[PDB]
């Protein structure tokens, strides 16, 4: 294996046809991660950046995690200073905080020395959107959701 899978998916295992699915997920995880890469070192966030972060959401919820440790930080280091943009879209970020939530949810898989994320990008966030003065009069709309 080119690497040790992280809280794979019990039930791809199960299946008749498990052999082929590591083949297809190592290949689509390579696609993943040199496109997005790619995508944001170029800064096409609408056409292909959310669109290769829904690619990472579907093949963490088909596949499981399936990636390095290494790989592990490499992602949420990313989606969070993309999240933690200043004044990105807040429809845009929406997918992506979404995807940072379904990484970071299995705790346990991280070691609290393999990552440290900051917080003052997430208060400064939440404090723009949780706490608006412009919402009230009708410039922002946020999303309701």
């Amino acid at each position: 294996r080119g690497f040790v899978p992280q809280k794979e998916i019990v039930y791809n295992k199960l299946l008749p046809y498990a052999e082929r699915l590591d083949a297809e997920s190592d290949l689509q995880l390579a696609q993943i991660k040199c496109n997005l890469g790619r995508a944001v070192q170029l800064q096409e966030l609408w056409p292909g950046g959310l669109f290769w972060t829904r690619k990472l959401s579907t093949y963490i919820r088909l596949y499981g995690r399936k990636f390095s440790k290494e790989d592990h930080v490499l992602f949420i280091k990313l989606l969070y200073e993309l999240v933690s943009i200043p004044k990105l879209e807040i429809s845009m970020m929406q997918g992506f905080a979404r995807l940072l939530i379904n990484l970071l949810k299995k705790k346990e898989l991280l070691s609290r020395a393999d990552l440290e994320l900051p917080w003052r990008p997430l208060y400064d966030m939440v404090e723009r959107i949780l706490y608006s003065k412009t919402e009230h009069l009708g410039l922002n709309w946020f999303p309701n959701s």
